């Protein structure tokens, strides 16, 4: 399974000692999205300000703002030479603008530097503030994502610092600005079939174009349990169910991380945009 062009961006990450999610959270897709010079990046450091349950983030006190981290990302991508670009981070309520400004100018430094690389921004709620989330819009991403990760009688338990009407909103924000919006939803954490069902149209109706449907995959044991393990032909029914309420873009299955194919995606994103509009 190992390719001529994973080959090449090994190489490159290892002479210049760059950081990428894929080798360091151990994801088992590398040698695919490699292969397809895909890769995602982490901005804002390692240590998240809240708390999920599900989520593999440890929470703690962020360091300082790193504002030369755009250009290191931005450089990056380019030395990698990437045709698709993650950038996701951690929620910095610490910091006045939540991080905003970081993420805004991460985007732009990497779109400067590669006009030819799509830049998928995975972000927190930013509290819901309007002119953040207007901030980082007008960095224009090619997908911005904003995950609700489960349904909302789970996510009122386990996401204690978000509201699933907020984060809904996050996506109508983001569509009203023109932008391809994006959501996961992660299966496993004692959610039910209907309740997959109703979140995925909430999620269709909040105006998202790309949706993920994954397994649960429990960190440790401090975190939550995995309450089931979701059958191939469950996947695909819900699926189909994604793609019949009308999504441009749906992935289900073990995908372990949330960017596995986004490249594809988005570009099934764009190709039926230009279809209906020309
Ligand atoms: S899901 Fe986001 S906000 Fe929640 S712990 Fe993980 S990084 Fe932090
Ligand atoms: S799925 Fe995401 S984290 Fe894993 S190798 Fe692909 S781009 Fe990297």
């Amino acid at each position: 399974r190992i390719g001529p062009e994973y080959t090449e961006l090994k190489n490159l990450v290892r002479r210049e000692g760059l950081h990428t999610v894929c080798e360091e959270a151990g994801c088992p897709n590398i040698f695919e999205c490699w292969e397809d010079r895909e890769a995602t990046f982490l901005i804002g450091g390692d240590q998240c300000t809240r708390r999920c349950d599900f989520c593999q983030i440890d929470t703690g006190k962020p360091a300082e703002l790193d504002r030369d981290e755009p250009r290191r990302v931005a450089d990056s991508v380019r030395t990698m030479g990437l045709r698709y670009a993650t950038v996701t981070g951690v929620a910095r309520d610490d910091l006045p603008d939540g991080g905003a400004w970081l993420y805004a100018a991460t985007v732009r430094a990497i779109k400067e530097l590669n006009p030819s690389t799509g830049v998928e921004l995975l972000i927190p709620d930013f509290n819901g503030e309007p002119t953040r989330l207007a901030e980082v819009f007008e960095s224009g991403p090619e997908v911005l994502a904003h995950n609700v990760e489960t349904v909302p009688r789970i996510f009122k338990r386990i996401r204690p610092a978000f509201t699933y009407r907020r984060s809904l909103g996050v996506l109508t924000a983001a569509r009203d600005a023109g932008l391809v919006t994006k959501s996961n939803l992660i299966l496993g954490l004692g959610e039910t079939s209907d309740e997959v069902r109703t979140a995925l149209g909430d999620l269709r109706d909040a105006g998202c174009d790309i949706v993920t449907i994954t397994q649960y995959l429990r960190p440790s044991a401090r975190h939550h349990p995995v309450e089931r393990w979701v059958k191939p032909e469950e996947f695909v029914q819900f699926a189909r169910f994604a793609e019949g309420l009308g999504f441009a873009g749906v992935l289900a299955g073990p995908l372990v991380r949330s960017s596995y194919r986004a490249g594809r995606l988005y570009e099934q994103a764009r190709n039926s945009r230009a279809l209906a509009s020309r």
